[PDB]
Formats: C-alpha cells, structure tokens, sequence
C-alpha cells in the first residue's frame, strides 16, 4: 500500500507545495493537512491526544512537521510518531549554525552554536530526533534546508528575502534596494529542489542512512552574483544596496556553502536548479520570456 | 559582598556548595532553595527559601527580596521550561547565572581522545540532550540580552557520601564500600572503560572560581574542566595501594556500558586554565586517600 501522510502546519508555503507533491505521488485522500484541494482536518500540535486521534483514525505512516510551541509541540510530535511507528520528517535549517561553525563549506557534522533562538530550537530538534531514532526505534529523517526561493513567497520579511523581492524590480527592468552588503554569499535553493528532497529522504531505505539529519544543497551566491545572472534575461537592471545590520549579522552567522557529501552518498540526492534555472523559473512566474 | 541563590539546593552538589560559600561570604549572604522539605542540619545551617523555578513570580520574589547578584542552578517536560524561567529572571535583574553542564553532553561523534571546549555535540541521553540545550540558551542570553552566563562541563563527580544512585559515574563511589573493609565489589562498566572523573571538593571549587573569575579573561561560557579519567581497573589498582585483598568483578551492563562508551574518555580543558587559572587538586591517589578517610 501507498504511504498514508499527514503535514503540519500545511497552511505554510512549503505545506501547502508538499502536499501537491505528494498527492501527485500517492493520491489526493492519502495525504491530510492540518492548521477542497484534499483532505483538511484542524490539529493541535500542542495537544498530544487530539495528535494521538488524528494519527490511529486515519492510519497514518507519514508525518512531515512544518509547524514553548515549538518544544512541547515537538516533543507530542516526537511521543506519537514514536508509539505508532510513524516516519517523521522534521526539517532543519542552516539557521542551526553559528560564527563558530565551519562556514565554507559546513559538513554535516560540526560545531553548531547558533546565536538565535530559532537556530537553538532547531539544532534541539535535530538532537531531540535522533536521540528518539537510537533509544526508540524512531525513524526520524531530517533535513536542514538552504534559503528556501519561491516565487508565490507573498510572505515578506526574513534574511533571505532579497533573492525573492528582487525578480518584482527585475521583471519590469527596474532597480532593486538590496538589504544584504553587495558580497555575501549565502546557500540557497529553489522550493521545487526542497520538496523533491524531502520526498526523496523519506522514500530512501533505511540501512542506507549513515546519519538522520542532512545538509542539502543546490548553489550558493551573492547579491552581485543573482544580478548578474538576472541581466542574462533583463540587461538595464540595476542593482543598489541599503543594509539592514540586523540582517546583516544573522546572515554573517549563516554559513556560506553547505557540504551535502552524505546526503548524495547515501541516497543520491542531486539538485535540478542551480543559479540560471532558478533565475529563469523565476522570472517566467513573472511575465518575462526566458528564452535565448 | 555577593548575595547568592542556589536552586536544586538539597541535592549533594548544592549543600556542598553552600557549605563553601557561606564560610567565604558570610551565613546570611548565600540562600538556599528547593521545592520540598529539608533535612533538620540545612535548616539551621543558614537561611533557605521555598523557591518553585517552574512558576516566575515565586523565583522573581526571591531574586527581588533577598537582593540576590549570584545564583546557581542545580535543579536539573519540567527541566527545560524551569531554565527559560532562570535564564529570563536572571537577565531582567542582572544576576550572575550559573547552570552545570556534563560529560553527557557529548556524543559518538564527538572528540573523545580527548573532547575539546568546542566541538561535535550529538549526545545520546535525553540528559545530555536538554544540556546541550541549557549551554546554547544560557550562551544565546549572553550575546543577545545582558545576561552573564558562566558554565562549567562537570565530569563524573566522586563525593564521599553519595548513594547508590544509578548513573554510569556510580561505580567510582560505591566500590569504596566494599575497598574499605578490603571486600569485593562487582563493576557494571567493563574493565577498561575511561571516563572523565574529579573529587567534588575540586568540582565546587572550580564552580565557585569560574564566577569569581572577571568577564574581560573569558574566551567563552561554556568550559570543561579537567582533574583525571581512569577505567576501572586504575581505580582498583590505586585502592589497592591501601587494601591489596579488595576485589574486583566484571558483570558487565551493556545499557551503561553503551552510554559510557558514547561519552568521551578526556576532557580538554585548556581553555579554563589559560582563561581563569583553573588547575586541580585532587589526582587520582589523593582522590583514593580522601575518600578512604571518610569511612
């Protein structure tokens, strides 16, 4: 039989994207979201028997959590999938590491100190998930994902911002205020590639993983750099920059590249998008041709 | 003249440490705190306050009320959201915050020969876990707010008076039972598992030192500290030197066993001797004899 998936919270972006993909794959009454394109139930996390119910009423395999919240909430996650033998997909960031970190490029394993309170929930996550695969028999599967790029990202705000605002100036040739100082490479990939990943490390086997929680990657670049691509299609486009330190300094947190060695040794990960098709596919979601 | 507050206050840890500070500071400077009823000897021995960590307003009344400066958090589903408590009191009222870490801490994937001030964490026990979490936090604090968080990596603590409770350091202070009237004691570890261990006099001591210390010479937050490790039959071998009939026997527990083996054998701590002068007292043989007098 087909898996039987539930996503959560699958009102975000990459919920509502996942759950596209996966009912593509498995049907659109196997995967459930929760918070008329399919089945819709609402869910607290945060409560662990109406997470319990959801769960054993409709029989489900996967779990993919997009969702103090965060910790208990997590934990509930971690407790169910656990009892009822469910594959949990969690995602990481590489917001869980830190200027003690090797930057250029991370490994999968390093030194991991982030400075903000998101990348310390999430390097708890990646723990708290592997320390249930080792004691229990959780099949826990992680991935820390890049700076995530979408055109439909009507959601503003964020370090890596820029990469998706600057294509509404780029389209009409206009100019673009940038937030990041001109050089500052970041890693990045398009949600097509993230979702592909995340479906790809859940339909992996499971001697074949070395480790639970992975890097994935597809490219890494500056502001200058998207420019310069972005001029291959729009050659009047200009580029300023007016930075916001505070973007600025998480950013200078971030690594630069992340190593993904594992993630393509053990279960052949490779990315479809790097810096041109990406400018491409995004440009095209605007109203500008691609071809040359 | 700091005013002190020590939390998880009638754990072993925390009456020793209240025990050396009151005789550096003065009876009624150092406070005292835990949930439940204490023994009659800590009532008298100074003052000592109902402190509940998982509701804010009762630890905010202490910190408040008894104008403390420095605290120590031996406390640790309830763990965790009784640090977020601390760490937010401590930070609005400028108070000097410190909170253990361990040996635990580590994981397989770690340095273990031996295991740096900054490398690899991936431990494998829910206590190592939320550890690594409270070093992050308490470290987070410190660079975002105001916070002054000062930790220390304790190794496998050996006290003189410590129950048979189950950790894997409990091996090194029950087999000084048996050694003391030349008996035999049965080790759950294997013979040759190395761990990080250090005499608790030594522990308090380099506690209250890394909070004497001043910021400016603090590289980091989070140090290990150092005294020795041995396998079992080292120990065995240094009790020997004062009861050459004691014996030991291997039945090996491979759920510690494991955990053991998951945490590293040394400790680097470099950085804690450079940075505040830490340095221990206490090896191996002086370890064997101090313990021995206690019995």
């Amino acid at each position: 039989e087909p898996p039987r998936v539930l996503i959560t919270g699958g009102l975000g972006q990459l919920g509502v994207g996942l759950a596209n993909l996966l009912r593509k794959r498995f049907g659109k009454d196997n995967v459930i979201l929760s918070d008329h394109s399919g089945p819709f139930v609402y869910a607290n996390i945060l409560d662990y028997k109406s997470l319990r119910e959801i769960v054993v009423n409709h029989r489900i395999s996967w779990l993919f959590h997009y969702s103090d919240v965060n910790i208990t909430g997590l934990h509930n996650v971690l407790d169910v999938a656990a009892e009822y033998n469910v594959r949990l997909f969690v995602p990481s960031t590489i917001g869980a590491f830190g200027p003690t970190s090797p930057r250029n490029p991370a490994p999968d394993l390093c030194i991991q100190r982030p400075r903000t309170i998101y990348g310390v929930s999430k390097v708890h996550t990646e723990l708290m998930g592997e320390y249930y695969y080792y004691r229990y028999g959780l099949d826990f599967r992680c991935l820390r994902y890049p700076g995530i790029i979408s055109a439909d990202s009507q959601p503003g705000g964020g370090t890596t911002d820029y990469a998706v605002q600057i294509f509404h100036a780029a389209a009409k040739n206009g100019t673009f205020e940038c937030n990041l100082e001109a050089g500052t490479r970041l890693p990045m990939m398009y949600i097509s590639d993230c979702l592909r990943a995340t479906l790809e490390v859940m339909e992996a086997p499971a001697e074949r993983l070395s480790m639970r929680t992975y890097n994935i990657s597809a490219m890494s670049f500056t502001p200058e750099e998207l420019a310069q691509a972005l001029r291959k299609h729009a050659p009047d486009f200009q580029i300023t920059y007016c930075v916001d330190p505070l973007r600025q300094a998480i950013a200078e947190s971030w690594p630069m590249i992340l190593d993904d060695s594992n993630a393509r040794k053990d279960w052949g990960w490779k990315h479809d998008f790097d810096l041109p098709e990406l400018v491409a596919t995004m440009l095209n979601f605007h109203g500008v041709s691609t071809r040359v």
